[PDB]
DNA sequence: ACAGCGGTTGCAGGT
DNA sequence: TACCTGCAACCGCTG
């Protein structure tokens, strides 16, 4: 009796996964030929490419569970097998007898390796391997040959190219399973019965003290839940506008769907499928690239551009990448990784990152460009890897795509444009509420300057109970100085790669 | 050929 | 209010 696999990799969802129905409906067409394991390695290979926060571990946990529960009701499991692909996948070949193995396709060059080695593997032996395109609307690799075989490198000529593309179609949840027992057990369940079993957060989680509030709950469940809570103001939705979110309203100003989204709990296609039917409704609604259909074809976007560079991550050897001499400083660094920068709305906003592990997207803006070409001019790719570990929804793409943006290292030019850590929160937090919330020390600052601290005398700092250079740091630099300065360091910069490009 | 246009989300100082 | 402006002038795309 032969064995069908789906991996899961990203797509942790039963809704809309066509490699995952596929097997489903393949086993039902012909019950009694078949077992069904889908599976999750949790891969070791993994934490020496990337960094992994806790907060993302919990998020994880909590996922595997819910996908677990789900295959459940589908008269399956979840088989979450430890171990590096590598030593795996031939084992469970031979053990399972595999016929079929199917996946979504990813194009992170981490995946793409390994994937070449599993399609090589399962070649060797004789097995079956259908994998499908669906992390995202769109294929990168049918974008880049119907653009002739370049990513196209603007949000306008990336959207002319997709419209010119048919959308697959959203595929519901998968057939349960019929007259199918449980597979027999392996040499590894022999030893122990629970050995695929979901882990635990004590197993997954080796840091628990730096788990914060658990605002996000992973899963598929509260991935579908959270969209209907999302989309329910379809007023809301037709008139978004992603510059008039607030990045530091206490309430998240945009959707959250992020996390899920990068996950594969939720999937892309039915999420824009929702919202082209509440714009069927809403006539009257904004456009890309500033509506809510606009930020997921900004996702699509950096995909493609991504898929076609396995550098993207990385300053050189990237072909979009400008070349900028940042400068190492630790202690600069430090201070950001750890919202000890001095300017109270940085250092909420990395404060808040930590914490819950999400932040909104001009949030992120705020920071980045002040570690940037901003403030501190130090590289992006640190901010990247900080990112990466923080982030619920860190995804390779995204992350690099948009670090990129905010350095003006690619896609965004217009450096002269430079966000204000001091100026930027008060249009939507004039009082400081998120500052108040995030660095505490400061909460019975005026509004006047709690974005200032600094411009409080030493009398004032005692009557607010919070001293500067004690009990929060002294701003490790001075904005208006070094801000005109960097814009002048980019301005040598791009002189220096146009007389190469 | 290269001036001119648009570019998801700037700031300060303006009506 | 939501869109003036000037800043010193960037990119890729277009014709
Ligand atoms: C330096 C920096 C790093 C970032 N790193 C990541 C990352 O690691 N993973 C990630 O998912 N997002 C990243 N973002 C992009 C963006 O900030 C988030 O996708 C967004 O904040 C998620 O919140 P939301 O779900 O409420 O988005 P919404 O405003 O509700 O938009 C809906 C969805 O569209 C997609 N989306 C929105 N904005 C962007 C964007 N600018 N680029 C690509 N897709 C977008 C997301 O999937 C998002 O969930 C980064 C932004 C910056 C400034």
């Amino acid at each position: 009796r032969s064995t069908l696999v789906h991996w899961f990799r990203k797509g942790l969802r039963l809704h809309d996964n066509p490699a995952l129905s596929h097997i489903f409906t393949a086993a039902n067409a012909a019950p009694g030929r078949y077992f069904v394991r889908p599976i999750f390695i949790l891969d070791p290979g993994i934490l020496d490419w990337m960094q992994v926060g806790a907060n993302r571990w919990r998020f994880l946990q909590q996922t595997l569970e819910d996908l677990d529960n789900q295959l459940r009701k589908l008269n399956s499991r979840l088989f979450v097998v430890r171990g590096k692909p590598a030593e795996v996948f031939p084992r469970i070949f031979k053990s399972w007898r595999v016929e079929m193995l199917t996946f979504e396709t990813d194009i992170e060059p981490y995946s793409v390796t390994r994937d070449a080695a599993v399609q090589k593997l399962a070649k060797a032996e004789g097995v079956r391997v259908e994998t499908h395109c669906s992390h995202t609307i769109y294929n990168p690799e049918l974008v880049i040959a119907k653009n002739l075989g370049k990513a196209p490198i603007t949000y306008q000529k990336f959207l002319g190219i997709v419209e010119q593309l048919k959308v697959p179609k959203v595929l519901g949840v998968p057939e349960k399973l019929k007259n199918m027992p449980t597979p027999p057990k392996d040499e590894v369940e022999q030893k122990d019965s629970a050995a695929y079993d979901c882990p635990t957060m004590k197993q997954l989680v080796k840091r628990p003290e730096e788990l914060g509030p658990n605002k996000f709950p992973g899963g598929e469940t509260e991935a579908l839940r959270r969209m209907e809570e999302s989309l329910k103001d379809e007023i809301w939705v037709a008139r978004f506008e992603k510059p008039n979110t607030a990045p530091n309203s206490l309430e998240p100003s945009t959707t959250v769907l992020s996390p899920y989204l990068k996950f594969g709990c939720l999937s892309a296609r039915l999420f824009n499928q929702k919202l082209k039917e509440i714009i069927k409704r809403q006539p009257k609604h904004s456009q890309p690239p500033v509506s809510l259909i606009g930020q997921l074809m900004w996702r699509e976007f950096y995909y493609t551009v991504a898929a076609a560079e396995p550098n993207f991550d990385r300053m050189l050897g990237n072909v979009y990448c400008m070349q900028i001499p940042w400068q190492e400083h630790p202690d600069h660094l430090e201070a950001w990784t750890h919202g000890r920068t001095g300017y109270p709305f940085i250092d909420a906003i990395m404060r808040q990152l930590r914490q819950e592990g999400w932040i909104h997207h001009l949030a992120r803006h705020a920071v980045a460009c002040f570690l940037t070409r901003g403030d501190l001019w130090i590289s992006w790719e640190e901010g990247q890897r900080v990112f990466e570990q923080l982030l619920l929804d860190q995804d390779w793409a995204l992350n690099a795509g948009n670090w990129m943006w905010l350095s003006a290292s690619a896609f965004f030019h217009q450096y002269f444009r430079v966000y204000s850590p001091v100026a930027f929160g008060k249009k939507t937090d004039p009082q400081g509420h998120y500052i108040r919330k995030y660095v505490p020390e400061l909460s019975k600052y005026p509004a006047g300057c709690i974005y200032e601290p600094w411009k409080a005398s030493l009398v004032d700092q005692r009557a607010y109970g919070c001293v500067l250079g004690t009990d929060y740091p002294h701003r490790i630099v001075k904005h208006e100085v070094v801000h005109k300065e960097n814009i002048k360091r980019m301005g040598a910069a791009y002189k220096v790669n146009r007389e190469v490009r």
